[PDB]
């Protein structure tokens, strides 16, 4: 079996995506944020604190004829950013364009953080990283791709997501009208539980392309590009009056700039990212500062490939006994 579902930028600047997503019967639509660098399944609910919902489609566990209980478990997470939700979990039947996985964990938001309140368009999040991230206690649940795949034609996903515009997530098949040449398959480590890579390499512009081996995560869950400051200061070096800034948390550039592409390598490949991609507008309302799509991750312990990277690309995430992640053009 396969699915195929719809993903849909949050906002004009691609902040986040949402998927609409069927949890229980009679189904419940909600719009998850689905996350290749976490592995819970969690939602706004029914039992989330009134005062820490503000225009989120919830969960209701009890108005479900195949959600029960799952008696004792907690779960409780923090993300890179500093959000944080925890609460009880539930098992229920959840589909995704399609594709049914029935006593999935649905974990039960008792509480939120502040910027997951803020998000009225996020009723929550489906984590696509591997079980071994999954937060649950004291039975570690699985993700809704790791109980899918025994019945998927082929044990992989796919995110293709767009630029100011709809992608697409596909479970189960690789769509060869989705991409043009080939995918370039590449290593995964799951020693951390993510989809973690090695990137061959970096280019500014139309420069020539630096081979240096540069670890990271392919993050869907994550907006920006996260590179090593030595990476990151190269490309802000290119763009006229760009800084990095305490103030604001990171690299800015004048609105008025035309930012240069930037390509990463995934083995003897290449993924251009066109400049417009690592706009991310005004750092306020009116501001002649924009906010720039690549920044360091430094303070972070870790390389991330978000979305800025992801969209200019079809990327596979292969989850068969060795796992692998491809990237192809598009």
């Amino acid at each position: 079996s396969t699915g195929s579902a719809t993903t849909t930028p949050i906002d004009s600047l691609d902040d986040a995506y949402i998927t609409p997503v069927q949890i229980g019967t009679p189904a419940q639509t909600l719009n998850l944020d689905f996350d290749t660098g976490s592995s819970d399944l969690w939602v706004f609910s029914s039992e989330t604190t009134a005062s820490e919902v503000d225009g989120q489609t919830i969960y209701t566990p009890s108005k479900s004829t195949t959600a029960k209980l799952l008696s004792g478990a907690t779960w409780s997470i923090s993300y890179g950013d500093g959000s944080s939700s925890s609460g009880d979990v539930y098992t229920d039947t959840v589909s995704v364009g399609g594709l049914t996985v029935t006593g999935q964990a649905v974990e039960s938001a008792k509480k939120v953080s502040s910027s997951f309140t803020e998000d009225s368009t996020i009723d929550g999040l489906l984590g696509l990283a591997f079980s071994t991230l999954n937060t649950v206690s004291p039975t570690q649940q699985k993700t809704f791709f790791d109980n899918a795949k025994a019945s998927l034609d082929s044990p992989v996903f796919t995110a293709d997501l767009g630029y100011h515009a709809p992608g697409t997530y596909n479970f189960g098949f690789i769509d060869t009208t989705a991409y043009t040449g080939s995918i370039t398959y590449t290593a995964v480590s799951t020693k951390q539980g993510f989809w973690e890579w090695t990137s061959t390499g970096y280019a500014v512009g139309s420069g020539t392309f630096k081979s240096t081996s540069i670890d990271g995560i392919a993050d869907t869950g994550t907006t920006l590009l996260y590179l090593p400051a030595t990476v990151v200061s190269a490309y802000w070096a290119q763009v006229s009056g760009a800084k990095s800034s305490s103030s604001v948390g990171g690299y800015v550039f004048p609105c008025s700039a035309t930012l240069p592409s930037f390509t990463f390598g995934v083995g003897s490949a290449r993924i251009v990212i066109p400049g417009d991609y690592i706009d991310f507008g005004p750092i306020s309302t009116g501001s002649s500062s924009c906010f720039g799509g690549i920044q360091s991750s430094a303070g972070i312990g870790i390389n991330i490939f978000g979305d800025v990277a992801l969209k200019a690309a079809f990327v596979v995430f292969n989850g068969a006994t060795t796992p692998t992640l491809g990237f192809a053009s598009k």
